[PDB]
């Protein structure tokens, strides 16, 4: 019977949302085909001693923790195959200003930008090409929206103090959607809304919760929708699953995000996606699980 | 005073260049500043234990195993700071293709490509579009295949098979007839450009004959050439992102620098291009060895 590590850590936050999303695979692995070993890092580099015994590390981590690349190149040093892209795809796909100049020499659809350094400073000569009004967002990753001149300044001082390197873009207004691949193939379009909604009992107001619906699309759109989040798999190196954020805008999608690591709850997307085209939650695992194992082997 | 980890590893060849320049660095290093500790890895992950009381990695590895990056991302995740970039920067210089596409958006001249895959089987209208004739590299690099011209479409159809058992991905140039340089830069400086250029060699006692003998010179080019030369090879530098040094090897052809290779971790021996061209700007061995320490001690804070 194949022993599975269920691979969880990082530090506060990003660690919860592990060990909820460990708990999750763990109580939904086939117990008949999987010996489970639950793994929790303690350090990151504990993985060494715990991989020792299990055969292959199916991994709960989410954020620049599993995002780097670092897990994924101990793992191969260690010869364990893994869940998810390899080393270079995780870190590219993590770098936003690397990851667009990958995209654009494709001629993949991307937002216009421009990269600015905690140490540089922004000629505004490249700067207004790209005009108003902006965003601005860490390179390795919230967002501030930038309608004029002066408007721009006071964000990187901040987003500085934060992520040393920062990528300023043109603003597109559009409606959004992320599209889950599972191994070369799309899975159905999940389109995200945005309402206001008040908490009474903590007294809370929020415009940023999110609504998010499985609608089929003008299969017009639903073409140039799949064929470009295809494109961003397989050009950043993508491998056994990803998700990529998208904007619509006049008919064209724009890349905003690319996932290697995405959520893996119940209630994220990739699941949701997947369930949709009836691949219920533990089934997703085996498919992970088998993908991983065929891709691990075809790399060394 | 500081403790410096002499880090060797690797398999086969590889290992032998790495303890090489690793007894190389243990011998110049100035023992006034630096304790001085030598680490051989049989495995890479021993690296965690025999890493443990170092203050700083100095990293006498060579090829991939210092090239892919997992040593620089198990470092920086240990708190242990190190030489030369870092992981991502490793990463990308080591692969052929993403390393290209990036160049490329900056408009850094560097000649016309077609990837393959094993999979992918290589359609020869896409690879007629590159015509003739063509240099054929593993995308991901290495000493154990090598870089192959190759006339004819047979020829390449051959050099094909010898490259796609070594490695998943190939990377296939339009040739460029050209004038071969090195160009070394340290924190963002040019270092003196080295000229190379080609003379067979006879070899009595094992009856070996080489043509592919390399002759390796620091001459002063013309100053025109060497601002482009110096221009192209610092953007290069900041394109790829990597710190602290980096070789960056040039195809020089009526008077336009082409970037043939990005690297981050070239030879470090006495006898190697970036040596002993710091040494012709007057930066000596165990001096050089102080400004990677230093300089990488810098660009580690700076990193957060």
């Amino acid at each position: 019977a194949m022993r599975i590590g269920v691979i969880m850590g990082g530090v506060s936050s990003e660690k919860q949302v592990s060990i909820m999303t460990g708990n999750e695979m763990i109580a939904n692995l086939d117990k008949n085909k999987y010996e489970i070993v639950p793994i929790t890092l303690n350090e990151k580099m504990d993985l060494i001693e715990k991989a020792k015994d299990i055969d292959f590390a199916l991994l709960a981590l989410h954020g620049k923790y599993g995002e780097d690349g670092t897990v994924q190149g101990t793992l191969e040093s260690l010869g364990i195959p893994y869940s998810g892209s390899n080393m270079l795809s995780s870190g590219i796909c993590m770098d936003k200003n690397i990851s667009k100049k990958i995209l654009r020499y494709e001629g993949i659809e991307t937002p216009d930008w421009i990269e600015l350094t905690k140490m540089e400073d922004l000629n505004f000569d490249e700067l207004d090409k790209l005009g108003f009004p902006l965003v601005v967002k860490p390179n390795s990753g919230g967002v501030k929206i930038v309608y004029d001149k002066d408007e721009l300044i006071s964000m990187l001082e901040t987003v500085f103090e934060w992520d040393s390197e920062v990528v300023i873009e043109k603003y597109i207004k559009g409606e959004e959607i992320t599209c889950s691949i599972f191994d070369g193939k799309q899975l159905p379009i999940i389109s995200i809304r945005h309402a206001a909604e008040f908490f009474d009992y903590n007294a809370k107001y929020d415009d940023a919760s999110t609504i998010e619906e499985v609608i089929e699309l003008p299969a017009e759109l639903k073409e140039r929708v799949n064929k470009a989040s295809l494109a961003c798999y397989k050009a950043l190196k993508c491998s056994v699953y990803a998700r990529v954020d998208m904007m619509v805008k006049d008919g064209i999608p724009y890349v905003m995000e690319v996932n290697t690591l995405p959520g893996m709850t119940q209630a994220s997307l990739l699941p949701k996606s997947a369930d949709a085209a009836g691949i219920h939650y533990s089934k997703l695992l085996d498919m992970i699980i088998e993908t991983s194992l065929r891709v691990r082997k075809e790399e060394g």
